[PDB]
RNA sequence: GCGGAUUUAGCUCAGUUGGGAGAGCGCCAGACUGAAGAUCUGGAGGUCCUGUGUUCGAUCCACAGAAUUCGCACCA
RNA sequence: GAGCCGGUAGCGGGCGUGGAUCCCUGGAUGUCCGAAUGGGGGAACCCGGCCGGCGGGAACGCCGGUCACCGCGCUUUUGCGCGGGGGGAACCUGGGGAACUGAAACAUCUCAGUACCCAGAGGAGAGGAAAGAGAAAUCGACUCCCUGAGUAGCGGCGAGCGAAAGGGGACCAGCCUAAACCGUCCGGCUUGUCCGGGCGGGGUCGUGGGGCCCUCGGACACCGAAUCCCCAGCCUAGCCGAAGCUGUUGGGAAGCAGCGCCAGAGAGGGUGAAAGCCCCGUAGGCGAAAGGUGGGGGGAUAGGUGAGGGUACCCGAGUACCCCGUGGUUCGUGGAGCCAUGGGGGAAUCUGGGCGGACCACCGCCUAAGGCUAAGUACUCCGGGUGACCGAUAGCGCACCAGUACCGUGAGGGAAAGGUGAAAAGAACCCCGGGAGGGGAGUGAAAUAGAGCCUGAAACCGUGGGCUUACAAGCAGUCACGGCC
RNA sequence: GCGUAGGGAAACCGAGUCCGAACAGGGCGCAAAGUCCGCGGCCGUGGACCCGAAACCGGGCGAGCUAGCCCUGGCCAGGGUGAAGCUGGGGUGAGACCCAGUGGAGGCCCGAACCGGUGGGGGAUGCAAACCCCUCGGAUGAGCUGGGGCUAGGAGUGAAAAGCUAACCGAGCCCGGAGAUAGCUGGUUCUCCCCGAAAUGACUUUAGGGUCAGCCUCAGG
RNA sequence: GGGGGAUGACCCCAGGCGGUAGGGGAGCGUUCCCGAUGCCGAUGAAGGCCGACCCGCGAGGCGGCUGGAGGUAAGGGAAGUGCGAAUGCCGGCAUGAGUAACGAUAAAGAGGGUGAGAAUCCCUCUCGCCGUAAGCCCAAGGGUUCCUACGCAAUGGUCGUCAGCGUAGGGUUAGGCGGGACCUAAGGUGAAGCCGAAAGGCGUAGCCGAAGGGCAGCCGGUUAAUAUUCCGGCCCUUCCCGC
RNA sequence: CAAAUCCGCCUCCCAACAAGCUCUGCGUGGUGGGGAAGCCCGUACGGGUGACAACCCCCCGAAGCCAGGGAGCCAAGAAAAGCCUCUAAGCACAACCUGCGGGAACCCGUACCGCAAACCGACACAGGUGGGCGGGUGCAAGAGCACUCAGGCGCGCGGGAG
RNA sequence: CCGCAGUGAACAGGCUCUGGCGACUGUUUACCAAAAACACAGCUCUCUGCGAACUCGUAAGAGGAGGUAUAGGGAGCGACGCUUGCCCGGUGCCGGAAGGUCAAGGGGAGGGGUGCAAGCCCCGAACCGAAGCCCCGGUGAACGGCGGCCGUAACUAUAACGGUCCUAAGGUAGCGAAAUUCCUUGUCGGGUAAGUUCCGACCUGCACGAAAAGCGUAACGACCGGAGCGCUGUCUCGGCGAGGGACCCGGUGAAAUUGAACUGGCCGUGAAGAUGCGGCCUACCCGUGGCAGGACGAAAAGACCCCGUGGAGCUUUACUGCAGCCUGGUGUUGGCUCUUGGUCGCGGCGCGGCUGGGGGCCUAACCCUCGGAUGGGGGGACAGCGCUUGGCGGGCAGUUUGACUGGGGCG
RNA sequence: GGGGGCCUGACUGCGAGGCCUGCAAGCCGAGCAGGGGCGAAAGCCGGGCCUAGUGAACCGGUGGUCCCGUGUGGAAGGGCC
């Protein structure tokens, strides 16, 4: 567990597939796709408890971040 | 057939002040030539796509069609 | 309760009712490997600090004990004292997650969220007091069994997939904390009124909590544990335990005959051939302990909450809600919601804020964005019970020096093989012979029951006999007539 | 939960109803009423009459096979050919450049071990799942080699034919999906009674399948 | 089908009856559960072995011989049920067949000896084949196969008193040889550090890692086997205490 | 060359066949062997063990013995014990070098097979498997060749016709 | 001096004449094939300025390379010599980006549902808006392609010339019946007793050709084909012999296939190639050493065939989809200034909110950087990188690509 | 079949009862009602002289319904034409 947020997780699943609509303003739509893949933030550097730096993303990064809930900077 | 692009001389096209129908050609003729060509002169060139309507007056504004063209829409 | 030094029957020697073998439970040793962890490493081996005797050190110096891996809290000081990890047939949730095949192709779909891999909890996890369900203003935890229903419904509307509330049933069961409001302080900024973390207030079940003012009111309300012995159940052995003998065909009787008894125990099994009464430590039925684990149930522990109105009000979360992109759901892009979220905007604290399937008015429900919660269902490694369940090519493949022999470098494959008898009384001795094996004697009911020695069939190889066979065709053969036996 | 009416997309009506604005038809009324169970011939889901393949998909398993690549040693009996060079001499300014000596290179020649394996011979239930015989190429080099290791099996390696990857890789092998599907193929058991078949027609990514008909059989009228 | 059937059965005649897929009816044995007011057997359960009574039959009964202990159901129920037959599976057993083979055309033969028995063993004497081997040696691999006394049942593609076969006993000793108690490259590990959905990936220093580096001896003797270790003669090294 | 005396770099003097320190010959201390014996003894599974031995000269001469050589060449040839410099630091009448004398020295490996019936090919299968001189005579040379030295063996089925 | 012989035995090239391809030593398909197949030294286009570009990788990271344009990767040929010509209409690509198009998106006219009403949800379109594609050009050691017939001096035949229709031009130099030439054993020549192989020459080249080079080329090859001398049982039949099985002895003692069998020829037959059925003719019972014909002999449920709406591998303008790559808006991606466009309001200009484009050092993220420390340095709002957009996309993954058919196909 | 007159039934609701037929289809048709046109009227008209000018069911568009509308008021959406 090494590329999530720390301050909450968000990675995996993914579920994705494209097709070709054309439905409700007429006639019906189609399927294919059949995949699966990732989908999440970024990291940043930070500090607890004698050092750590921390990582975790975005959003919660926002935050936490602006304060800290287990470790400020 | 969903939408956009347009509609003027034989060809290719300008045309915005709502009042002159225009240009180029090209085409015809005259001049010149031994002739034709090239140049100069000149002339013609008409369903302004059709109809109806608005207006003192319509290529121009309003209302359907049409046709050409490009893209798109496609599980009867 | 009186025999034993395990399966070894054999030699050689020995303990024992001034309670041996063995059955129990709690012990002390537990060499080396293996998460290994002191250090290294092709496991089961080889290497290091501290203490240690001091030890042969005959007039000369060693094993033993020990000890210490690393990630976890945190009395932080120089960090001292607690937990973990490795397993484990099957079963459990999460994390991740597929083709075949059906659709009589195949891209949608199906097999499925299955098979597998991963992590991890447990003895059970799963889940679990509702921003729930639905609409009779009706219901209320979660779970599981039946039912709802192969219905409502999803869909190249094709193959298929296929809910739920409500009713019946098993069980019942409820609680907490941030949740800055109050006060306590401790530490900061730097003295105020800031954030901070330990103490209580409250610490919300179905809307409340505080803070103020007057009524209060002045003892039976135990949970998931906590506790005491209680029946602690079991834990292996606990032990009594009804009642026949003669005669007899028999190698053997418990059979055939005569009389005789039992009895809540004629369950079966062992007994020389079929017993209620011969053995059975069985069902009859009562028995039983000083140690290891419960409910039931008794008590205090009891932890713990438990009433009245009023007031302008401040107090369960960081993201609800909305846009796009997926999930699960019966929903496969759909008129398509709820809950869950990948990215981006980023509200409210009770006339707040989701909800009852686009949305909107009105009504009705609920109060989230933290947590714990035995019991009711699942699963057999283990122990027992029972069989219209099997008999050695059936059953687990493996009924007992098998997951071993054996092929495979490996992962892995993976067999065959049981039976004499009542018990050895298992064949002393004599014979041919190098022996094995064959001839007698002896056990004996029988050894053509004789040592892989019960039954021991066929195929197939022999030894004798009857008939038959040399100018003759067809597997076969079957009908006629003849001779030998 | 099937029967107790059903008719209709529905509203809803109802022994009547839907089309409709018309007494013209469709469904039904007319009770004939089941229902549970047992035992059977069958039909669907099932591995499901029984074994049969080539393949796909998951997790492991291997370079003591062989192709490579890294590290580190060992190994090539003899002989032959004679370039750079350096020494000396050679007509010119020095030289080019010539010659003679020395000299000893080259994936160089002739050949053992060693590496190979065309060209013929044997062998074909061999000595052997590639070997014996005669013969041949390479023979200091993209040389042969031991020991230590690295990569890996939809991926490796490959002086590259689809070769080699533990003796048949056009995509390894074991366990798992799983007893995959399998109009095709076989296989498909004791007696006896009764009757007695088709090998056409219609539509099929259907033609050596199968739907519906046609020809069989049993129960009642 | 029909004329009367008492339950059988009996009579007429009509009237056929060859039949694979396949359709309907009826019976047979097979191992089990009843013991529907059921039990046989040591003077044989059952299977086996053999047969000129009962049935259309698939089977019955019954009698003679075998063999050591069972099981039968007069009737209904149940099912892993009837086999040449699947180049079927498993086991045995015949074929070809007393022919094909003895694993290199580097040959033997003779005398004696032992033994129950020797072309195939032991001694001995001729003879043939090696000789770059069919040499001793170090390794790797295999692990008692090595020696000695007994023995041949099977393995030895014949024998066999022989064995690298059986049982028993015994054999291999090192301060200086090799491996460690020293070193690192590849590579592998790997506190820190770096990234994965989880398992994991990489990876510094340090460590693991070899006939590469390094390190202190040699020749003779001595048993049935060992030997640079055992003998002895000769040559050394590192650590420690003392001065 | 993170810190000074080390080595690296510049300057002046001794800058040799000088002196330095690591293998072969003599040898030789002194030992062994030593074959042909060999009286006791197997005079024979012969040899275990006692004469004396002799122990000498010339000849050929390495593809890796001194040695980390020298010469040439290009594709231009691995990293940690020992030796000297020293901080921390303690010795500095007790730290390291040396000398003599006494004391200490382990863990596991060896048999025999080993161009192989004991190793891989399932078998006593004319298949493969890495290093060391490989004895001589002859052939221009040479682990090629023919005979043989030491040592090994006659293939593990023998006769008999042709 | 001697014998037939004097490396006496033993180990030890046959040579020559010619042609074709590939230069050459090589390397490779272990158990058929060592070759004209790859490999090459050598050439040419060519992507790439680093933190490269491409290859593995889920993000780290390694590789590259401690390489740095005399370099690293992509490539078609493959000494050397001589020489590589003609066409960019389509295709790939490189450049262009002014114009058409067009996604997400901004951004408003307008309609709609409920609404007593403020409101409260959608559909929404004019215009601005990305790569891509369309359109302009450049592009050949990039894919690829490189004309047809009628007439004419030609006493006879293309031709020196001429006439044309189409195409992007319309084969050039060298070569030629070559291993590209089936009419063919083409026609001439040489080689011979005749020669459909060769070798030379013509050349109407069924279909050579310069870059998967083209003509030739010393040496070079277990390559392939053509010829001459030498020599031998290869052959004119061989005929003899030596050693080894086979045969007789003793010892041992398998093996696939097979329903079963005492299995004769005939001429006929049957499902049409019979020992077994019909007629007939020869016909005693068994064996051993042999010889192959028949028993449709053995091996293996044909690989050639078709059939199962079986399977598996490679291919492109097959279908779809993913990997990666390009790409608009959005995010942790902060400041300062220079600017033009739209718009609605009050061709216009003044203003105004709105909002769009863009140019700049900085710079505090971010990243990288390092160069001896945490600071400096460089880049910097990039970008890495996350989310949606769109696009290319056989690199890969999965399916598919009918029936008839008097054999499958083509038709 | 050739002209001219007005006229459109080139109809809705239906159709007794048959052809061909495994399926679905295909095809015919008096007569009944509403409402016309042509004729004084008896009658003919539900396209053509015919037999070819073709297509399942679903996947959707649209003009009509005012049948359903997932708490009731409605609309998205759906059923029927």
């Amino acid at each position: 567990m090494q590329k999530d947020l720390h301050p909450k997780a968000v990675p995996c699943k993914i579920i994705y597939q494209g097709q070709v609509v054309m439905e409700t303003m007429s006639t019906r739509p189609e399927i294919h796709v059949d995949v699966w893949s990732g989908v999440h933030p970024f990291w940043t550097g930070e500090e607890r408890f004698l050092d750590t730096e921390g990582r975790v993303d975005k959003f919660n990064k926002r935050f936490g971040d602006s304060y800290r809930r287990g470790s400020k900077k």
